[PDB]
């Protein structure tokens, strides 16, 4: 691999069958990465498939649910073999989200959301440890979010799982240092993505949604490549003095207070 | 109320018969609240029950062990019924830590941690927040942590809790500000307490706490009078437009790099 790419590298984005993780597959697959990705549905990753390798992507996938410990188990083991024990690069980004207020949460809605985004990425990382060693140049990437350092509409327990994963991104880098891993945190903050779409087809996200844009350097939504080049440089040989790091690809949103 | 005092105002501290809650019962009662704590210990709450009687504070306490969804709720009947309804002020004290790395982590471990760590405040806050409300001046404080927003060895997922609680402070305190409840979050240093007296028994643990030490301004461990202190202030009605906030009691801690 070269100080400006991945060529030979290989990697694992969770949730990769759409919006960001679609996104990294891409940029990571574009830039010399052997790519290996998961969602829930078969079809839709076969779909994905078609795409990628028609471009000459080194990709492959296969259906996982990541709110399931025993899958994320298997998960690690089918990758392993298939880098041959060796994986370079971690992205958990499979994530969800669950807009209620705090008191209007169920033990199945808190339940699901903390296993899929905090519990799966704490999960993985520590199966995907052993073979980002045994690669002797790990990297383990977190997608976050600016709703994990500031308060949002209906984001409280959603925060509450990234706020919990930035702290593990921040012991992790200083805990893995000496087995060659960096760890790193990406906040987007708000990219145009399946899930945002879903959101605007409620008249009040929709309204909150565009105070958030509004709130915005840019002032305009992120494109799911803008995200994923972050997540890339963050892979490459040239940041190497760069970890326990988390950033925000957020169009300035979080610089924002009076504008 | 006066500006300054509590008189009058009736509060919940979990965790009261040792460390920072002990003294953070003394304190909100010696102003003039009207206190009720609780312990997995009966027999330690009964010592302190005479200990603060004896001086005159007004107190009561139950046995409930905050690991259990059930017994939470048990105990919110009782504290709602002895204060008829009424809450002013919710501290969420209790604490739990276990000293592994994030790899090292079994499931009964981070169940455990996360349960009472930040399940058991969140779920307390809601149970609550009726009562708050009726109040008609209510405060949530949560005790969360230094190690809630940086790297300290073996407090990987304690930290992860910690950061959960900080996320959830930020949100709570705009969605329940309609409510006229105001939320926010202490995060102590290195303040002497048993459970401090208990990680100092080992050595490199010990070597550690003095790291930490020797890390702060005032090279010094703070006292539970000295966190209870930063509670009794975000409760005083003179505190009135301080909301969504995380104050560190910790002697120049966070503010150090270099020194
Ligand atoms: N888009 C935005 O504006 C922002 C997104 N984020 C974060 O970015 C990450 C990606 O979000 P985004 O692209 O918007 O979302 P999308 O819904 O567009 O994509 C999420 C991807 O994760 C996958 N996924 C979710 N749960 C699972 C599961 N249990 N098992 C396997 N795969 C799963 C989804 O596949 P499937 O549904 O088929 O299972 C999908 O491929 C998340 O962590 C999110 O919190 C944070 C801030 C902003
Ligand atoms: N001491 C320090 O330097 C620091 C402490 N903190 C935080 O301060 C808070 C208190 O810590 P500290 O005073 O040091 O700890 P201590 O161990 O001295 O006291 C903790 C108290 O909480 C109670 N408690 C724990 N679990 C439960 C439970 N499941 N149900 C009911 N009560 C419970 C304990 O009682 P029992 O065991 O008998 O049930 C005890 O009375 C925690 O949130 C901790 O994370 C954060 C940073 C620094
Ligand atoms: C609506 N909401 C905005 C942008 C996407 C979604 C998740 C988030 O973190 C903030
Ligand atoms: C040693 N370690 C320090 C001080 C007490 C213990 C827990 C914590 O949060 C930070």
């Amino acid at each position: 691999a070269g100080r400006w790419n991945l060529e030979g590298c290989t990697a694992l984005v969770t949730g990769g069958s759409r919006g960001i993780g679609y996104g990294i597959v891409e940029e990571l697959a574009s830039l010399g990465a052997s790519v290996y990705t998961c969602s829930r549905n078969q079809k839709e990753l076969n779909d994905c498939l078609t795409q990628w390798r028609s471009k000459g992507f080194k990709v492959e996938a296969s259906v996982c649910d990541l709110s399931s410990r025993s899958e994320r188990q298997e998960l690690m083991n089918t990758v392993a073999n298939h880098f041959h024990g060796k994986l370079n690069i971690l992205v958990n980004n499979a994530g969800i989200v669950i807009y209620k207020e705090a008191k209007d949460y169920t033990v199945e809605d808190y339940s699901l959301i903390m296993s899929i985004n905090f519990e799966a990425a704490y999960h993985l990382s520590v199966l995907a440890h052993p073979f980002l060693k045994a690669s002797e140049r790990g990297n383990v990437v977190f997608i976050s979010s600016v709703s994990g350092a500031l308060a949002v509409p209906y984001e409280a327990v959603y925060g509450a799982t990234k706020g919990a994963m930035d702290q593990l991104t921040r012991c992790l880098a200083f805990e893995w240092a000496k087995d060659n891993i960096r760890v790193n945190g990406v906040g987007p903050g708000v990219i145009a993505t399946s899930l945002v779409e879903m959101t605007i087809q409620d008249p009040e996200q929709k309204e909150n949604l565009n105070k958030l844009i509004d709130r915005c350097a840019l002032r305009r939504m992120g494109e799911p490549k803008e995200l994923a080049a972050m997540v890339a440089f963050l892979c490459f040989p040239a940041a190497s003095y760069v970890t326990g790091q988390i950033i925000y690809v957020d169009g300035g949103l979080m610089a924002n207070c009076g504008f």
